[PDB]
């Protein structure tokens, strides 16, 4: 019940956004007693933290599949385009995670579940930019994330200054940037 | 004037509990007017978001026009960036209501629109700039280098505390040193 409530959760938020995301709405959506969400979430705000520490494995799971060592540049842009809103399911992923983003401002778990997850993503790039002798490679770490975070922004709300064809040409170009300096 | 009031009330409610919190009946609250008085002016609570918006866009659109471009690339987009930055309480409060809308853009047309405009704007500034240097790829840079600010800002929401301004002026000026490689200037 707890996966199927976060599943309906991401459901409702990528529609509606997180505005839609009631615990009443969240409950028809996967089933269920409007009491089974309160059994296994005593507040809103602890349904939205599971929903949003799920979303989050799903992706670790996704970088893990797609940063596999060899080439840096192929392996940092697969994993970096899994943020980027390049095609429905990762447009929907993107607009969930950037809501999330926003409604840390006011929730302390979210924030930290972000925080953390910056954190465990950042160490990676990082791992990779210092294997390769980068140049101030924590600092670019941090500036990669940070930039493909704001394009992914971006793009949700303007779709037509940001398609597909564009944010990977971008995403290449903020690679080779970084990689500027790198062996090789 | 009075939909600036509202818009203004708008900002002070969406900066303490997000744009959930943004409600006609919550902003006529924080405004101390009716109900009746907001919807004179907003036949829709997306006209009332819409004009908010686009007061804010205005206040951060003058702001980047204020800056001195002078001769030195470098220290103008810096100065530039900095504006779009949360590197004190004023800037913070705007991040978080200027995200909220981006987020919401996602689902509003309206929004979406002036979201677009704004982007667009402020990318012919800085491609019109990096141009001006002979910056490669400086159309992709322009679109990098605002996606930079805007990510920054977007993470700087959930923890303050743990992106002072300092931190943040030090990631800008690491992407404009990036971004100029390869510009003609002279460090
Ligand atoms: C220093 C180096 C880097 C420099 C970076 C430069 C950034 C450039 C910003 C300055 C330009 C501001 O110019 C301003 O543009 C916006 C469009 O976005 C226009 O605004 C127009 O669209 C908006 C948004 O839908 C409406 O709310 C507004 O009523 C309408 O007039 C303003 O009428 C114009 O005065
Ligand atoms: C006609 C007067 N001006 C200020 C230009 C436009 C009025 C519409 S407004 O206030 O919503 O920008
Ligand atoms: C409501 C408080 N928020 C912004 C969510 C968390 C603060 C995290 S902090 O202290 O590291 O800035």
């Amino acid at each position: 019940s707890p996966e199927r409530l976060a599943a309906a959760l991401f459901d409702v938020a990528a529609e509606s956004g997180l505005e839609g995301a009631s615990v009443r709405e969240v409950a028809k959506r996967a089933g269920v007693s409007i009491g089974a969400v309160q059994h296994h979430f005593s507040t809103k705000d602890e349904m939205f933290a599971f929903a949003l520490r799920t979303l989050v494995d799903k992706l670790l799971a996704r970088l893990s599949e797609v940063e596999r060592g060899g080439d840096p540049a192929r392996a940092l842009f697969a994993a970096m385009s899994q943020l980027l809103p390049l095609d429905e399911a990762r447009s929907r992923e993107a607009h969930v995670m950037a809501a999330f983003a926003v409604r840390a401002a006011t929730s302390p778990s979210l924030a930290e579940i972000r925080r953390k997850t910056l954190f465990t993503i950042r160490t990676g790039l990082s791992a990779v930019l210092i294997g390769i002798g980068t140049p101030e490679a924590e600092t670019r770490a941090a500036l990669l994330l940070a930039t493909v975070d704001g394009l992914a922004l971006d793009a949700i709300g303007s779709p037509a200054l940001y398609p597909p064809e564009y944010l990977e040409h971008a995403l290449d170009i903020q690679i080779g940037m970084i990689l500027q300096g790198a062996d090789v």
